[PDB]
């Protein structure tokens, strides 16, 4: 149909990517991917309650914290609900539904409606207590009184979704290698499987010219029979310059057959990006092979005591602690124990020999008993180390996704990121995993929102991934219905606009630098840009008309944006604006994974009822090297209130930060709960930094609000070009009333807090490595090595028990103590 390609031309500009494009492909599987992904939508569609999903009420089902039970008066909760220029107050119970309320509402008032937050588009609705509302904890967290509006909830009608539309040994011949402007060079083939060389060949070397020929035949020692789905035929040109991949097993379960030209990727002169199965799309300046295939469908004892001791001591250790020989034989020979171990799992299918037809067989029949895994409790850690880049396997995958399928709605929003990253390590587009975020993203708007934002980043940036990314995408947009495209399709419109703005200031640069800015801005205001738009980091706000006057280029040497808008809802109980940083020239897909970490971290000291005040700002990467950054209100750096006397000159003084808390706070109650506020934060922060390892940072990377919480910004410049453990200056030691080398009851409160911090990491140590090392291989190249891995092994202290832990993070705070302003004054310095 024509409206049919209208459609799909709206599709691509919202997607960054064309779809339909069969040029950079060698195969089928992207067009057999969008056909397969149409059922999984079409039955969460299908699924979906209308009211609940255009209301998306934001739940947790987790205990109400200690720390938020004690804001808590007389078990009563107070909910300001307003109708017009009036609003009534109501005392409410924790354990009251918002339909209880609504009823209580309507009886204290008398002598087809909804409760929408002031401001906002958020609900408090749905079968649940108030006090299990995110927005109802954000309020008792922040000390906000939780103002409501009564309201016509909206219209499913607007969410409509448009109507759908052998025993011989394998070989490889390569003919040559062609490239078209320019040592020795010889060509590598590998088998691989879960980053592991079944099988290595290699050509002889010859002059590196433009064009290199060989003709050869590489025969393999694995026979056709023994090469297991997933596998890949790697291969390499060293002088290591170039690579690319070619799946051997297809989407079909069929073998790879004929010619081949394949345009490689260039190393820039471990990582997710190796293992891609895409192709280079420039074919005019890359490195080409040529290669030709010629060769069909897919072929009760009991442990004694040491043994068993030897085993469990095994399975017992790190992630990250290698498995020899023997270890790995042990976990093979005896797996119907191993299997009544779920953490066993990694290590276990580590010890399969992936290119052994009979022992992937025995495999297969060892998951066929999985009762103990079905039955054991969801450890999100556990799960994610089965799909990373050491798991190739449908079936080991598979159950991994299983277990995910119990995460609530709130808990899958802790951990999209990382499972959108995950999707890198999956040997074929159309999987369990990208089928599980394609259904979580359309059964929730709040996921679904975030899912666009995550694939666009990449699709914008990743010629790597950008494909098997868009097909999920588009699959995803098919389905969002029609309201969320109309959304979308502004926020795009919005960012591309000032992302010009952005890039043309960068350009220039003064006066004359902000007379431009408003100049730009003016334009824009005009024939450009669109009413309202909602904030991609905070989905629930919408931003309408630029305050011109409050817009600024910050005077930093990354001249970025920094914009205010309007908020484009009457029903906001301020006249504050919507601020929003705009930023070309540092990675901030490494923000965002950072950020991220740190939200993890919130939710494990939560568990143990700990809340140590960070302060995780909304930021998304929206393209190359260029993104959206929120802005916390009524804050400054560390470095800027020590210029504020004196300069400029590194002269640091002590006394300065306390003053400037003084001086910002209106009363001494107020006072007091800043200074309370400053140690938690000051604490939370150290144990965060020192176990990311990004604690060593200049002042001028540090801020506080006038409120005393202190908070890190700037991930992606340490991160990009990368002594002390973390930063605990003079200045924050006299907030807590302690000089040299004395104490104070608020400096013993800080290392208390840091000690009952680390500890709580150290229960999760296992999630928090798989994090750590899925972070590195998918968003910072150049930080890979296994030696950059291990990093997080040893800040966790692994392998000892909890006094030495203790002993160790004190020692590092007087590591601290001990460098003082020094460490301050070389950053300085290094200007
Ligand atoms: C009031 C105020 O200044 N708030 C504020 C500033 N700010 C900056 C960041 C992060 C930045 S700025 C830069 O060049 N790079 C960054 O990463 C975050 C929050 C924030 N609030």
């Amino acid at each position: 149909s024509e409206e049919s390609q209208a459609f799909q031309r709206q599709l691509t500009a919202l997607i960054g990517y064309d779809v339909t494009d069969v040029s950079n492909v060698h195969d089928d599987e992207l067009e057999f991917t969008r056909r397969g992904l149409v059922t999984p939508r079409m039955a969460e569609v299908a699924s979906r309650d209308p009211k609940l999903y255009a209301m998306h009420p934001w739940v947790t089902s987790k205990p109400l914290p200690e720390y938020l039970w004690k804001k808590i008066a007389n078990n009563c909760i107070f909910i300001v609900i307003h109708r017009s220029t009036t609003s009534q107050t109501i005392k409410v119970s924790p354990d009251d539904t918002p339909g209880a309320i609504l009823q209580s509402f309507f009886t204290k008032m008398a002598k087809d409606f909804v409760l929408r937050v002031c401001g906002r588009d958020e609900y408090l609705v749905g079968e649940t207590p108030i006090k299990n509302f995110q927005w109802v904890r954000h309020c008792l967290k922040n000390g906000e009184e939780i103002h409501v509006v009564l309201d016509t909830p909206p219209d499913p009608a607007l969410d409509e979704v448009r109507k759908e539309e052998c025993d011989r040994k394998f070989r490889v011949k390569i003919r040559g290698i062609d490239i078209p402007v320019l040592l020795t060079v010889f060509v590598e083939a590998n088998i691989q499987h879960g980053q592991q060389v079944l099988c290595q060949r290699r050509t002889s070397p010859k002059p590196f010219t433009e064009e290199v020929l060989w003709n050869v035949w590489l025969e393999f020692s694995i026979k056709i029979k023994d090469l297991p789905k997933g596998a890949l035929l790697n291969l390499q040109i060293y002088c290591l310059l170039y690579y690319v991949n070619l799946l051997l097993i297809d989407h079909r379960f069929l073998l790879r057959r004929g010619e081949y030209v394949l345009h490689m990727w260039q190393i820039s002169g471990f990582n997710a990006d190796k293992l891609t199965s895409a192709t280079n799309p420039d074919k005019e300046n890359s490195m080409s092979i040529s290669i030709l295939l010629d060769n069909h469908p897919i072929a009760r004892a009991e442990m004694p005591n040491q043994l068993r001791k030897q085993l469990e001591a095994i399975i017992a250790t790190d992630p990250l602690n290698p498995l020899t020989a023997e270890d790995k034989e042990l976990l093979w020979h005896f797996r119907y124990e191993s299997l009544k171990h779920p953490k066993a799992y990694p290590k276990l299918f580590s010890s399969v020999k992936w290119g052994q037809q009979e022992i992937v067989a025995k495999t297969y029949q060892l998951l066929a008993r999985r009762e103990v895994w079905d039955q054991s409790a969801l450890d999100v850690g556990l799960t994610m180390q089965l799909l990373d880049c050491n798991f190739s396997d449908e079936n080991v995958r598979a159950i991994a996704v299983q277990k995910l399928e119990s995460l609530e709605d709130d808990d899958v929003l802790h951990y999209l990121l990382q499972l959108v990253q995950a999707v890198k390590f999956e040997p074929y587009h159309d999987s369990a995993l990208a089928r599980f975020l394609l259904k979580r993203g359309l059964r929730n708007k709040r996921i679904g929102h975030f899912l666009f934002w995550f694939l666009r980043s990449e699709i914008a940036q990743s010629r790597h991934y950008q494909q098997r990314f868009a097909v999920i995408l588009e699959a995803y947009l098919r389905g969002c219905g029609t309201a969320m495209l109309h959304d979308f399709t502004q926020q795009v419109q919005v960012i591309e606009m000032l992302q010009k703005v952005t890039l043309d200031i960068k350009s220039l640069s003064s006066s004359q630098v902000i007379s431009q800015l408003k100049q730009k801005l003016e334009n824009l205001q005009n024939s450009q840009l669109p009413e309202s738009f909602r904030v991609p980091y905070d989905p629930g706000l919408k931003a309408g008309a630029l305050a011109i006057e409050k817009c600024k280029v910050m005077a930093s040497k990354k001249k970025p944006l920094w914009l205010e808008f309007k908020c484009a809802d009457p029903t906001a109980l301020s006249n504050e604006t919507i601020g929003i940083i705009f930023k070309h020239g540092d990675d901030l897909r490494q923000d965002m994974l950072i950020l991220q970490i740190l939200r993890i971290m919130e939710s494990i000291w939560e568990t143990e009822s700990l809340d140590l005040c960070l302060l995780p700002y909304g930021c998304i990467s929206t393209g190359d090297k260029i993104g959206m950054i929120e802005i916390v209100k009524d804050a400054t750096t560390i470095a800027k209130i020590q210029q504020s006397t004196v300069g400029n000159t590194g002269a640091f003084k002590d006394e300065v930060l306390n003053h400037w808390l003084k001086e910002k706070s209106p009363t001494e109650e107020k006072f007091q709960a800043a200074v309370e506020r400053f140690v938690y934060s000051c604490a939370g922060y150290c144990v965060a930094t020192f176990v990311l390892g990004i604690g060593d940072r200049h002042n001028d990377n540090i801020m506080i609000t006038e409120t005393g919480n202190l908070f890190h910004i700037d991930f992606g410049h340490i991160l990009g070009n990368y002594r002390v453990p973390f930063v605990l200056t003079p200045d924050f030691l006299f907030v807590m009333g302690t000089s040299g080398k004395k104490t104070s009851p608020h400096f013993q409160k800080f290392q208390d807090i840091c000690v009952k911090a680390y500890l709580a990491l150290r229960h999760h140590t296992n999630l928090l490595i798989i994090l750590f090392s899925m972070m590195l291989m998918t968003g910072m190249p150049q930080l890979t090595s296994k030696e950059d891995i291990e990093y997080i092994r040893d800040a966790l202290t692994v392998g000892k028990n909890e006094e030495d832990a203790k002993k160790y993070f004190l020692d590092q705070i007087e590591v601290c103590r001990d460098k003082g302003w020094t460490v301050q004054f070389n950053w300085f310095l290094h200007l």
